């Protein structure tokens, strides 16, 4: 067992970090082994008119297999170390992985309950180095292993998407009639049914032996834990101030000198001669305006269109549970959420858009303007800057953020010919290969009254394992240095945050979003 | 010591003719610089609140609130063609080379002279006093190029220089919410807001080492090293009806008048070709497949807002509605003997075709009958949200996977000459600004700063700055950049366009010698390059 | 202080400026010495070099630590006529 | 901890004012400089008075005039307000054979810089123990 | 202090460190009369 | 008080046995002074 995060220190102020993280794993045997291809229905709430963001149809291989993911950060930093990691460090990557299995514990029921040891049978392992599988991380549904070490956590049953066919015609309330909301199967050219039997060579374990994997090693490029705050309008040279305040307070602005339309400098667009700041050249552009809650419509029915960073809309909202930092005194269904207000300004505000015509006469009359207050398609509520779009070749972004403590540490790079330039999810991508995920399952315990010619699902005596796993996750790190006369912010614990990382009476406690990329940079 | 000067004034730009094709070009440059001694020499933090002429409705562009530190230093800034080659240069490097690249850069200060004012007044030499001159070789700074307001030295050998005062931008929060004349809602506008997050505050003595000169002691910056990419001296023709092979003629015109045409034999939906049209069947210039789009349409005229106040989106190309429009002052080209005070302004309109003209362009029902009813096609003319000047074309957006475009063409006097990588994670793919893009490092910011020449009177409690003696320095700037660059070439049959002195622009060159010089304008990229 | 030299510390370091004597003064006068009314200016530098021990995590918690924030922001950049301020800052945050 | 220390003096400037104030320079004329390397003036820093060199180093520094406390004789009996009377409260001079005088200029080596030449102090060194930036909440209640 | 200040005032302040309590803590005979009579006790009330 | 918290766990910080297996600690060295059994008889009354 280990848990223990180690901070080795190398030459030039690069940190290696080798941090430890072990569980006690718990796995009930399968409700069945049949696989399952199942199609998932919402059919009457999509279809109440206007309903169509919650729909939810689907369909999905049910396997009889669990999936062990390490895959968010949680489970591998406590919130302790995760400060001395943001704080003092600017970069960080990937360096190597492994899992370890050891301690197996296989048991069965009967009948107060007996609780039986079972030697004899079997725990099935594979891992999947040959990546193979579909890749399915957990964190997207807040279904790795859990984030503390201490108490017990469950695999989740693994599953996977099968292909689908569905069109639903978007209409508003009030319209008439159902518009056309119908599933028409599956296209036989695009059928794909993986069993993990066939995918993977299997590991059986015992009480008495383990299982270990080579160290996967990353290719990624740095993720940094610094966010850019200039936008264009602070770019490049600000202009010269002639007459300069002469006391304190902020009632005492300064005043540019000479008047606007003989200034000195460049602007893009030139049919008018005004120089100003909303109009001088800027090397390039910060962000881009997305066409906000666009929804988009597939072979496999609507999505939403991915956008890379916020200003709330765009920002990520994740929904997590006891087993993942909500606080697990309480009692209850509802997850705990938060929204991530990222630090950086790469966003966009579209109440201050507008656009003018081509003539620029200067103080603008009604019919030459457009603004976020006037109507596109009769919409008195849609108005044009949900429908713009301005990616561009100067548009420059920064990569997403780590999310403390459910946030995706690594991610795979889409098969595409032509390949995203950023993930929404993880902040680490990793190119020619990504960590082998690994699957476990129960061998059967038949019964005697087993034979293959009964068509229900195989009888067998009631079976569980728990087994420890051990992960050793290994980053570098570069410290940072006192660029400013200023201080940077950083994150402290203070009179109101206190009891979220200390323990309550019954011994429970809670994760709480820690904010990243904390520490400013210079963008230009 | 101090009878002996150090350095030699240079602007001797030769050219090297070395082996196979390539010419390496020494732009050296050299000027005399003026300083005056800092307004104060403490850093003050200045913001600027245009509340006069943005309360106003509809004056949405004339913002100008920011924030910034105004520094005693000031700053040498060498970027901008004008300071490196004369017109005579550029005439021969644009009409000879073809492709041309950014090797090297040095500077040296030296013969630095130091003076004070006597009592009408007398000035004399302070041969013990210092200048203060520092290198940011490291880039610790916010690059700052000068070029943008017009503030690099001078473009003229002959005519002493003063450097710009170094200000740089520091974080500030504002929403203009826009309004039109006729608006009653006076909207809001709020010039406050500084977050704790964002706060840097660089200073000169900390972030790097200070040389303290003399009169008679030099400073050199040694050896840069760029690693650019190319730069174009040529423009590309093409856009996307003329790529690719064109149709066969089977009557070709028979009289030699240019009145008459020749004409495809084949009728529209009988010809043979590959389209992207899945459900019509004909085949027409305007229709045929092409490999990718050259070009892009983008929202002309759009303006932006994040959390520091709107920004006009900057666009790749210009067909005037997008070429930018460049002004300046006596000492970067304005006729020298002008009064006044109106810069002298131009607009470059390039001659790269790659640009589109919005009253050309409409969109049209995927039924696609070819006679088009009103109410199947969205012509240019047509309202968009009820506003009669605001058509389709300015909401619109072409850009893609397939869009090809090229870099932003050099432009002389005013123009820059190398610009920094941002340091996003995501890099954009070109700079409006600047042709070529340091991807490591630019080079190091230099600044300057007459040392303080304190009287008797300073103590620690005095709230009023320390009591100057009354100093300036000039000191003679020298810099070596280094150029590589291929020779055109020939394989048209007919001769391409290049500059020449005709006879009407003939003095707006030469001295008009009642005192004055100027430096006209001239087009950088002038022969054409086949894009496909 | 925190520090306190056991041998011997780093040596004081005393100026004066040489007087400028006036042709009238001469030794055998009774007051004190004529003088040209005389001052000098000069530039120092220093070196002090420290050896400090990276801290690690042994707590779960996080400790407190020094930070910006809305409140103090304004105390560490200077004002609009040149104002700068050195506001104090603790120094033993972390507990032991 | 602390490890290493130096100093230097450089880039030294005299000058003179003529009265109107017109202000020149001296070149024959030094700026004496001395350094107590054995430490064998009193010790005496500059934090007592509030006096050290500045601390923005974009500014001019003054040093301090320097001083040093002598020997004496003094007597003063306590007494509150509401009191009668006065106490003893007398001073008496000082103790000839506890009375010391220290000058400069038969105790440390004199450089009489000018224009144009440094003085450097030696790099010193120390042999102070660890100062630890961390502190402990655990009162008598709090262990074992 | 603010450089930019007038006056003759200085700017002051007091460290409190991270890190007795005069008014918390007595002495008592050595008896230990538990609930303890006045005589018994000295506190920090006591003249 | 805030700057106080200092909470600890074992999995955290410190880095299994069954039937038929044994642990065993490193040997341990102390460097402390000697204790004596000696008697002090000087008093509150005798002294020298």
């Amino acid at each position: 067992f280990n848990n223990q995060t180690e901070f080795k220190f190398l030459e030039n102020g690069w940190v290696e970090i080798t941090a430890n993280s072990s569980r006690l794993v718990h796995l009930n045997m399968p409700e069945s082994e049949n696989y399952r291809r199942v199609v998932v229905n919402n059919m009457d709430k999509t279809a109440v008119n206007g309903n169509m963001a919650l729909d939810d149809i689907h369909a999905q291989i049910v396997t009889p297999w669990s999936l062990v993911d390490a895959n968010a950060w949680g489970v591998w930093f406590n919130p302790g170390d995760w400060q001395l990691i943001v704080n003092t460090m600017s970069e960080l990557h990937l360096v190597s992985f492994e899992q370890e299995i050891f301690n197996v514990v296989l048991k069965t029921v009967s009948e107060t309950k007996v609780y039986n040891n079972d030697l004899t049978a079997s725990l099935m392992v594979a891992l999947d180095s040959n990546n193979t599988m579909p890749f399915t991380p957990a964190a997207m549904r807040s279904e790795t292993l859990g984030f503390y070490p201490w108490k017990p956590t469950i695999p989740t049953p693994w599953r996977y998407y099968f292909q689908w066919d569905r069109t639903l015609i978007p209409s508003h309330t009030g319209t008439s009639g159902t518009p056309t909301n119908i599933y028409h199967g599956t296209d036989p050219d695009d059928v794909q049914f993986y069993t993990i039997e066939n995918s993977v060579p299997v590991h059986l374990l015992r009480t008495g032996d383990e299982f270990a994997t080579g160290t996967f090693f990353f290719d990624c490029k740095p993720c940094r834990l610094t966010h850019t705050w200039q936008t264009n309008r602070a770019l490049g040279l600000p202009p010269f101030l002639n007459s300069l305040p002469q006391s304190e307070g902020a009632t005492n602005f300064g005043d540019i000198g000479v008047q606007q339309d003989k200034r000195r400098g460049v602007t893009q667009m030139g049919n008018t001669n005004y120089i100003t700041e909303a109009t001088i050249m800027r090397p390039a552009e910060v962000g881009y305006s997305a066409p906000y809650y666009s929804f988009e419509a597939s072979t496999q029915g609507p999505f939403k269109t991915p956008i890379a960073a916020g200003r709330a809309d765009g920002n990520p909202r994740y929904a997590f549970g006891r087993q993942h930092g909500q606080k697990t005194t309480t009692t209850g269904e509802t997850p705990e959420r938060f929204t991530y207000i990222a630090h950086q300004d790469t966003g966009r505000y579209p109440e201050g858009d507008w656009i003018q015509n081509i003539n620029f006469n200067l103080p603008v009359t009604n019919d030459n303007v457009l603004l976020p207050t006037d109507p596109i398609g009769g919409k008195t509520g849609i108005n044009y800057t949900n429908i713009f779009n301005t990616y561009g070749p100067l548009t420059a972004l920064n990569n997403v953020p780590p999310v403390y403590p459910n946030g995706q540490i690594w991610d795979k790079e889409f098969d595409t010919d032509l390949k995203p330039r950023l993930h929404v999810n993880a902040p680490f991508v990793c190119q020619n290969n990504c960590p082998g995920q690994l699957f476990v399952k129960v061998a059967p315990n038949l019964t005697n009254e087993y034979d293959p010619d009964a068509s229900a699902n195989m009888s067998r005596i009631v079976t569980y394992s728990d087994f420890w796993w051990k992960g050793k996750l290994v980053f570098k790190a570069k410290l940072r240095a006192s660029h400013t006369w200023n201080p940077i912010q950083q994150m402290s614990i203070n009179v109101d945050n206190q009891f979220n990382y200390v323990p309550s009476n019954i011994g429970g406690m809670k994760i709480v979003y820690e904010k990243s990329q904390l520490a400013p940079r210079k963008l230009y």
